[PDB]
């Protein structure tokens, strides 16, 4: 079915439950088996979120090269993301490594570092100019350049230098500050504009590495983000738009990690910022 007639049937109907109950069962599921060893417990935020082993991103480390990061590749669309949980106080050094061995441009934060009176990921980047942060397990400097602050979202400037070579690097923090401690956002329309500033940037393009995005266990929010993405650009690439399949892709992505969307309302919100999208595209 089409998509926006097929989402007035469910709303009709009161069937988003079963809708996303069925693409939980028609999940894939492959084995995480690295996640789980012993030595990387303290590597992971949420023992039941892991990256599968056949999509994980690989520290160029030969101690350790685990981190909780997966490699999305949607072929059809030519777009690639990397999903990743928040950084924990003993994985800030990773995370900035896989960002600078990737070569990614532009990191997305969908969560805010404290909701709901408790702490949803490390305060990984610096808030002054003059107070820079040094990651010693990684050798890497990171510099607060510039910040532009919105009213839904905030925009930094970051400096990465690899100690080792001395190599420079800017990357883009766009931060989506109001979503909800509770539920979904009542309209899409400002993670549209959200998301069109991300693409503006150049950071989910291929003269670049995979954007990084995360929320707090890197699987919902952020499932949202590249799901909306995705959809959006094969509507503009194929023939007939009304073919583009949402459930269809979200199956696809949850190929490469698990558990893309959380909840039937975060489900229902991707349908809805999909329909209002098409028509601001043309
Ligand atoms: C000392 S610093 O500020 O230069 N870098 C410390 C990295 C870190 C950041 C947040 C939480 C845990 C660790
Ligand atoms: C304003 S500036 O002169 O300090 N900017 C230089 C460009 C740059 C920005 C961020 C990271 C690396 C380079």
């Amino acid at each position: 079915m089409e998509m926006e007639k097929e989402f007035e049937q469910i709303d009709k109907s009161g069937s988003w439950a079963a809708i996303y109950q069925d693409i939980r069962h028609e999940a894939s599921d492959f084995p995480s088996r690295v996640a789980k060893l012993p030595k990387n417990k303290n590597r992971n935020r949420y023992r039941d979120v892991s990256p599968f082993d056949h999509s994980r991103i690989k520290l160029h480390q030969e101690d350790n090269d685990y981190i909780n990061a997966s490699l999305i590749k949607m072929e059809e669309a030519q777009r690639s993301y990397i999903l990743t949980q928040g950084p924990l106080p003993n994985t800030v050094g990773h995370f900035w490594e896989m960002v600078w061995e990737q070569k990614s441009r532009g990191v997305v934060m969908l969560n805010r570092v404290m909701e709901k009176g408790s702490l949803k990921c490390a305060q990984y980047w610096p808030q002054k100019e003059e107070k820079e942060m040094i990651f010693e397990d990684t050798n890497l400097k990171l510099t607060l350049i510039s910040e532009d602050i919105k009213s839904y979202y905030t925009v930094r400037q970051l400096e990465l230098e690899n100690l080792t070579t001395q190599e420079t690097r800017e990357i883009l923090h766009f931060h989506y500050t109001t979503w909800p401690d509770f539920g979904v956002p009542e309209s899409p329309a400002s993670f549209l504009n959200f998301l069109f500033k991300v693409r503006e940037s150049g950071s989910l393009s291929p003269e670049h590495g995979p954007v990084v995005v995360h929320c707090s266990a890197g699987i919902g929010r952020s499932g949202t983000f590249c799901l909306a993405d995705t959809c959006l650009l094969l509507m503009d690439k194929r023939k007939d738009p009304s073919s583009v399949d949402i459930k269809k892709v979200l199956l696809e992505m949850r190929k490469f990690r698990m558990g893309l969307i959380q909840t039937a309302d975060q489900l229902r919100f991707s349908y809805l910022a999909v329909i209002e999208g098409a028509k601001f595209i043309m």
